[PDB]
């Protein structure tokens, strides 16, 4: 699984790892390497925001997906 994370900005980086599945995994994946905490923020994908079965590749993913993380941001 391989998604590209995406920060409320105009910046995506990609994933290898589905970024929307269940709020705990989608904020895990993405803000683990995101530079920031894990499940801080709030996480979406394909406009459908965090959603456990919904969101993630319950919902519609692929092998390659892109999901749009609001995840919080980093402080250098």
């Amino acid at each position: 699984m391989i998604v590209f994370v995406r920060f409320n900005s105009s910046h995506g980086f990609p994933v290898e790892v589905d970024s929307d599945t269940s709020i705990f995994q989608l904020k895990e994946v993405v803000a683990k390497r995101q530079g920031v905490p894990a499940d801080q923020l709030r996480v979406i994908f394909a406009g459908k925001e965090l959603r456990n079965d919904w969101t993630v590749q319950n919902c519609d993913l692929d092998q390659q997906s892109i999901v749009h993380i609001v995840q919080r941001p980093w402080r250098k």
